[PDB]
């Protein structure tokens, strides 16, 4: 265990190496968004003198506890300050130009943080001779709250702070990546759920634009969470109301304790209420709109969900385990709306046991697959090169009611399976190395070449409208065609 | 003397004790307690403790009927309860190193026991074998065991394999915790008896199980043991809550009843097994004999086994079995074999000496432990993973004799607590027993560090496998008998 | 490395292993002497919820930077802090009952900290079996300014607070070191220069009593540094106008910034002021008067010097090496006074070499060999047993010209030679190794048997009256009786 | 291809580069600079610096006069000077491992020469041998060796040696630091040229050096090389003193006098040797020699050597060598070997070919380095340290071959750096050079890296013995002779001056 020095354009900063890999903790992207930065775009880091520490995590964003996934885990509360714009490097040594892998995590744009073990880029780093970089942007209020209407123009983009944030990290990567081993010029950006949802706008956002060539969207999109305007000011009304800050009173915007602003989203109520939004400059767009177009032409995708999303949130909600009729089309309704009645009956005749079982691939399409499949259609019709997965494998905690669910994918992809907590999600069966390896190997193999295909998996075909092939990560890999055709149709029919 | 050793795991710093030789560590939480909100659901992980948390003093047990049948010929003090009862206990000669793991699920027909008996203490084993020893305590009862999917719906999924869950969270603190007492959690064995031993059965059966041990050992009990069907489960469930005076559906009133009602409510439905691990399609998917057959342990290795007069202690609760024929006796089998009982009595009237009941205790015997223990031994061999089978043939004298080999009397033995308090009580005092307790002792330590239970004290002990049937006997003279239930393996396939 | 947790009284705190010893640094003995706190006798450290850190030095007090050995090895400078009080353990295991070794480290009662990594007990741990502490002392104004006469009754002991800091410490030992496996019964006290000084002031003190049950004195005893009540006011006041605190002005007093305190003792100019004062209560008598009652009666002692004590202030002038006479009487005229022209024309007969290679010898023993050999004289008298030594070894560096000076035998008793910046002092000859060894097993074969005998030294017989052997230190260590015996006349007669 | 390594020395971070292949790091403090109170005074360590310091470019070398001759022969412009000096230089193949290191102090008559010199780049050796080469900077001239004890008193006592404190304290830098960057401190060789060998041979003398290194390399010098009594160097100070327009004990115009004054001092004193080591009691005990024949240096491992025709470099000063006329030539080596001169000149006239002068010239090469190297080699050998002896025989076909095998000419050979400026107009473009720079380039890796400088390109190397003086003789078919100036050791016994 050694310390290695390198030096960004900001100034020195202090890693460590095992010789095999060195890390970088902690280094600022972005000066601290705090006073007069707070609910402003970000701003470079004024430069230092000496060597910077980077042996140490930065602290993650101000966020809510959100326990769904910590509860299984065993996983502690992050620590959490305004100041938190940091990003961590993972790369074999200094001295190369490897290709770059940036992770944006996921969390529906309210908890997270690149600090996370299960992101942990050690493994990449060794086995792919890649650079792994992964950030924190701005969450919550201080990152999504769309300030245009209540505070003006002088506010302009507050509803795109954390993506704005999000390209800093990607701007800084361009600069000092070199520093680090990594080549500029081979950026892939890739992240899970808001994480995918972040690398579906960031496709659309035309700052982002040359910051990266390649992206991979796992269990998200485009089509996952972004806000219109208008919507977005409602939602922003109802905080500030809990908040208790009257709109154009600039003083109690930043006087405000961060916290607060987080109590604020919280006592709203459950789900997504704050994301990106269609504001006109950062996002001008909807992040689909833009592909339809052709704005993402060039760059290559790899796009997934896995088999049983939608089961995670059985945890927090047991109805979908019930056969009970009135809560489960309640909350199909709260989807899918009108068009609730004919899915409830396609869902119903196929598979097996009880109601919930049989209404969960419904919510797993219309949250989740959904997105992918437009993704890719919109991409193969553009001619850019697209790949489409599925991960089948299924975690057997809690009686296999999770099957392939949300988010279970992070640590074989990460190949962290044996990081803290991990195993308690996947479980301890030892078939899942085999699959990390698969699925390991395909997002290096994609960051590498642009193409995900290696010796282990069988011919994975690029994803075009005719076939529509789609591999099948399991403990036998495959490639299935057309797998969603009959939802597909009847999604069209409904 | 003793000094205190601290050692720090996931979720904080515990502080156990040492003689130098051995260091333990009492009542260390492995989940929040199962209390309020939290009853009749899975373990969560416990909630992270700044400061040094006292590891000096057992955890209380799971809220349990009082068993005097084995407390009158023990000590049988009243064990301390409350229903946050989720700790287990680490016996390690150091905190450094890396040592194989034993595991013990206690047994208790799934309504009674602690790892906190003092017969399970696991200084001597760590002492004479270098391994880590783990007792752990599971929702016990109603609490535990209690199907209440039908009553009061899918938030109680698993709601009839709660205990289970507990065994399988101990294991997962295992795997995340042991390194630190000195334990490698890549060599984890499992071992338990009677109710303990079936839930070892579950547990090579459980998916999500799988990968948290490597080697599991059977004493007295088998998969078949106290299972039960999903509608079974329901039924005995409606039984209980009409005791308890909680009506289905109310959850206020489930929550609101005091752990000793819960308690006062199974017993309330009668003496015998109510409340067990069901097969409820989620924890359990299939029987676990089923699963076994399947191939579901085929790589676990196994050491499976029976005491020679098993049914005798039961005999003490019911005179009938030792007194003269009774149309009861006749009742007493069909009620566990139905309608083959007319043959199997009149086989076994034939064999042994003594009264009819006398006669009788071996057929109870192979319905409840034989059997499961030789479907588990012919399941494991077929599929090819290494199995060992046993035969505890060492008798204890007390009551004239009349229990001999019976149900519990190899626990001692194998854990080397012979002078545990009241132990010679039950075993006796002959000075043989502890040649015998040191080749089961050294058999089970074996098992658990190199996966053969053969060593130097014993004689040459075949894998158990299909054709030789090869049963290591635990005696005075340790021997192997190859086929020993031969004559009633065939009278059982007769007749059902 | 791992972790290795321990409860104190106070608290739980986190050190080190690496198997064979572990370390904890930074563990507080007694509440910051900050605020009110500051000019007061140490309080014990209020007790914590949670593990504390203690895998990283705690701060040291408020020095000036004394460069004479730093400049030559290189040395960084200290991170200070008024809140200074703690204390490094060094054991094999938190398990077991060994001897316990407390260093009180040397700088003129003004510099120095027990984190100096010469200090490092790991090798002491390691070999000998036992546990090491190293420790902080309140330095300059804030431990030693005698403000009794300025600021009245409020402030007795003043001069004596960084006593008091050691005091406190040896009580935490007493009562915590149990739990990192030391024998509070079997604690020896050891240190050099001003911190051999502070354990003559220990044997006097009666607070110290039962604190310790053995002492080793390394260039330094009772006669060095201690100063009177009225010496000792009269330095105080220097100070106090310096500092621009007028006297019985409290709110000055604690106003004032911890760094001018340093900085208005640098301005009284060269030397040092301030040290140890017979005040009456925590010292009642000068430590020597002590002695010669048999005060230390039952403590075992082990006292030395180094060959060449005097030759390290050359390096600060040059006039020592030098054969101006003129500068060197005035040098001489400074300590001894109005015997320095007798004792002059003694030292330069006797030797070779330049004037001030000859009266080097007479500075160090005024400085140095005087108060050893009165100790040991002392504790002859009275029976205690006690071992006399010389250090003979000398650092090759700058020409030669220090020879066995003061400080250096520090890396030859800790086993520390391969430490950061030693090797600079000592010189890289291969021979220093086994002469550490000598030493250093001697030191372990005293703190645990009380006596400093081991197989690699001859046979050394404890100091008399008679005989007063005394251990020499060399590459080939071997006794001498009554080395002194020459300047023991001339300076009596 | 080219890309930044920062390393942490205890006083703060360097930025060195690499190539992928090795890596160098220019210009790093070893002291600090020895200006104002700090002049005339040792070296101290660096004051610790926060953040990453350039070690990018060479640092400045010490104030010194023109070598004209060296320029006229080697293309290299006049160095950059400041009294502000003591820098070193590494090169290493990576700053993890642990490699021998090779530590090189240049020559020069203790008053020109920098470890920048392109002939010093230790590429070749760290890329051929896996060491780390370390090349430095020690005070020149009077700023390094006046022996101002007796001017002004015990303040600038060793202040006759303070370039050999430099020398020492570079040492001391590479115990504590190289480890940074890639070296193993408990295997270090030190190796010169000239007053660099002089230096070395000094260095196995001192005290203070002891342990520092464990072998050592003296070409074209020894202990004997430049060393004064106390006596002369305080006689040549008062002259240095004179010309300077410094009375003594006079601090004000001591510490004021630029640097560049004082090596004007040096130069109006005329040619020669003015300044060397001066056996000063303190930083030098006794002779280098006395201390070598006492076994100060048992332990140490030694490769001394000289060149075939030494001192015929210096007959492109004086023409007079390439003279006939007695009374000229019998002045010059009188003034070497005083009254000894008539049996050797009439010994030399006879032996060898060409004008009187060019058969006196070894006359001047034995008395100078021969000498001098027989008496090292035969004091470790007698002491039982492993000695080893070589002579270079390669010559240069400049000038019409005049120069022959001369002094320096073995520089780019052991370092393997004739493809780096201006060596060519040296050496030659013999195609046959190189193999003889591999020749003596390996033996010296295999010397620092296992203790003996055979390797497979070199035919068998016995150990340097009393018996028969085995010397190894570097030519382009290279050979070992026995005893090769038996004839020479024996005239010069018994002459009275050897």
């Amino acid at each position: 265990l050694h310390d290695v020095i390198v030096e960004t354009r900001y100034g020195a900063v202090r890693g460590r190496s095992d010789g095999t890999v060195c890390v970088w903790k902690g280094v600022p992207f972005a000066r601290p968004p705090v006073g007069p930065l707070r609910f402003r775009p970000p701003e470079p880091p004024e430069p230092w003198s000496g060597v910077r520490d980077a042996t140490r995590f930065g602290p993650a964003s101000v966020q809510p506890e959100d326990r769904l996934i910590s509860n299984l885990t065993g996983g502690a509360t992050l620590p959490q300050d305004e100041d938190c714009l940091y990003l961590n490097i993972w790369s074999p040594s200094p001295d190369g130009r490897r290709p770059v892998m940036v992770w944006i995590h996921g969390g529906a744009y309210l908890t997270g943080a690149g600090s996370i073990p299960w992101y942990d880029g050690t493994a990449l780093a060794r086995e792919g001779d890649v650079v792994v970089v992964t950030l924190n942007y701005r969450l919550g209020a201080l990152g999504f709250l769309y300030l245009e209407d209540a505070f003006g123009p002088e506010f302009t983009g507050s509803g795109n702070l954390g993506i704005l944030d999000q390209i800093a990290a990607l701007r800084w990567v361009r600069e000092n990546i070199a520093a680090f081993g990594g080549d500029p010029d081979r950026v892939t950006i890739f992240g899970e759920s808001a994480g995918a949802g972040s690398v579906g706008v960031l496709l659309a956002a035309p700052a982002a634009r040359g910051l990266f060539h390649r992206a991979i969207l796992q269990s998200g999109s485009g089509a996952l969470g972004v806000r219109t305007a208008a919507s977005a000011a409602r939602v922003a009304a109802r905080v500030l109301q809990h908040a208790g800050v009257e709109p154009g009173d600039r003083e109690a915007l930043r006087s405000l304790p961060a916290r607060a602003w987080a109590n604020a989203v919280a006592a709203l109520g459950p789900g997504l209420p704050l994301g990106p939004v269609v504001d006109g400059t950062v996002l001008p767009e909807h992040p689909m709109a833009a592909l339809a177009r052709g704005a993402a032409r060039d760059v290559a995708v790899l796009v997934g969900v896995n088999k049983d999303e939608y089961n995670l949130f059985a945890l927090q909600d047991p109805a979908w385990l019930g056969d009970d009729e009135a809560a489960l089309r309640q909350r199909v309704e709260a989807v899918v709306g009108p068009a609730a009645g004919r899915l409830i009956e396609f869902y119903r005749s196929r598979g097996e046991g009880s109601l919930g079982r049989r209404l969960l691939p419904l919510m797993s399409y219309a949250v989740f697959v959904r997105g992918m499949l437009a993704t890719a259609d919109a991409q193969a019709r553009v001619g850019a090169p697209v790949w489409a997965y599925r991960f089948d494998f299924e975690t057997p905690v809690l009686g296999g009611v999770l099957g392939a669910c949300h988010a279970l994918e992070i640590p074989f992809v990460f190949n962290t399976l044996d990081r803290a907590g991990a195993d308690r999600f996947t479980g301890t069966a030892p078939e899942r190395y085999a699959v990390a390896q698969a699925m390991h190997r395909a997002w290096i193999a994609f960051a590498r070449e642009g193409n995900p295909q290696h010796d282990g998996l069988p011919e994975w075909p690029r994803y075009d409208l005719e076939e529509r092939a789609v591999m099948v990560f399991a403990v036998e890999p495959r490639v299935e065609r057309d797998p969603w055709r009959a939802e597909r149709e009847v999604w069209a029919a409904a």
